[PDB]
């Protein structure tokens, strides 16, 4: 019997690097929220609110919301994953090997799940 006010403020956000300081090709991960919400820990998985899925099937992009896995909690400070990786945005050619439509303006809303 509790509310269901899960707000997140903060912007993660992360773009595919080319290279990182070894100078070799990075697959980006992770994104730190502070929370409004619940008071996390490590082993959660939820969805956003804006985030939506893409390539289910084959580059098809169906508006599921993204699931996202708790990786380290400091705090109200989430780490979470797998990134958020705009399709409709990012660059050209970085953006048709990325997960979600977009990356939504500050954290919003989540839908959290134990399972």
């Amino acid at each position: 019997g509790s509310t269901e006010s899960l707000t997140v403020s903060g912007q993660p956000e992360h773009k595919v690097e080319a290279k990182d300081s070894n100078g070799m090709p990075v697959d980006n991960r992770q994104g730190t929220i502070t929370v409004s919400a619940s008071g996390l820990q490590v082993g959660d998985a939820f969805t956003i609110a804006g985030v939506n899925s893409v390539h289910q099937i084959t580059k098809d992009t169906t508006g599921q919301p993204q699931v996202f896995r708790v990786l380290a909690v400091s705090g109200t400070t989430v780490t979470i994953s797998p990134k958020i990786l705009p399709v409709e945005n990012t660059d050209v050619a970085s953006r048709p090997y990325a997960n979600v439509d977009a990356k939504p303006a500050e954290s919003a809303a989540i839908t959290i799940l134990n399972k």
